[PDB]
């Protein structure tokens, strides 16, 4: 696309999100970079309104599928960054099994040469001492399969996994995740076969931050073709 080529280097991330859950109230701010070439992404994210009130991990998937690193011979399919710069919306539902949901719509485009998502989520129905809002996570995260289809009534795509947080008992609590991506601008866009995205994540700390935070390190490959 010509959107890809924007991609062939190191490029700069900006994530800002507002949030509430349960009538708790947050905002996020993250920054970092991304290299498609390599499927890679870092990021350092700071709760800016003082302790998160839900898990690190259970805001992983909301916290920019267009730095997957697509193989040449699938790039047809790369919708994600055909969009560009022009952008997506990405909306989601997330049904934490036994407790609330979490519902999100983001607007995922360049602003200048850096490339922004700007998040909106709600969380409702929550138990106020389940595993999210009882923090009774661990602070880790898996290797997941996300599964792509298109949407050509709404020249985008449609997408659904499935993430199993690990609970501080041993236990696992599962995040069922719909998803909707849209383009925002009037250029033509990459309508995909059916193919999966190939995750994975490893979370840290950075020992001399004192505020709630959380550091990122993911690789991203498409398969499946």
């Amino acid at each position: 696309s010509k959107g890809e080529e924007l991609f062939t280097g190191v490029v700069p991330i900006l994530v800002e999100l507002d949030g509430d859950v349960n009538g708790h109230k947050f905002s996020v701010s993250g920054e970092g970079e991304g290299d498609a070439t390599y499927g890679k992404l870092t990021l350092k994210f700071i709760c800016t309104t003082g302790k998160l009130p839900v898990p690190w991990p259970t805001l992983v998937t909301t916290f920019v599928q267009c730095f997957s690193r697509y193989p040449d011979h699938m790039k047809r399919h790369d919708f994600f960054k055909s969009a560009m710069p022009e952008g997506y919306v990405q909306e989601r539902t997330i049904f934490f099994k036994d407790d609330g949901n979490y519902k999100t719509r983001a607007e995922v485009k360049f602003e200048g040469d850096t490339l922004v998502n700007r998040i909106e989520l709600k969380g409702i129905d929550f138990k106020e001492d389940g595993n999210i809002l009882g923090h009774k996570l661990e602070y880790n995260y898996n290797s997941n399969n996300v599964y792509i289809m298109a949407d050509k009534q709404k020249n985008g795509i449609k997408v659904n996994f499935k993430i199993r947080h690990n609970i501080e008992d041993g236990s696992v609590q599962l995040a069922d995740h719909y998803q909707q991506n849209t383009p925002i601008g009037d250029g033509p866009v990459l309508l995909p076969d059916n193919h999966y995205l190939s995750t994975q994540s490893a979370l840290s700390k950075d020992p001399n931050e004192k505020r709630d935070h959380m550091v990122l390190l993911e690789f991203v490959t498409a398969a499946g073709i």
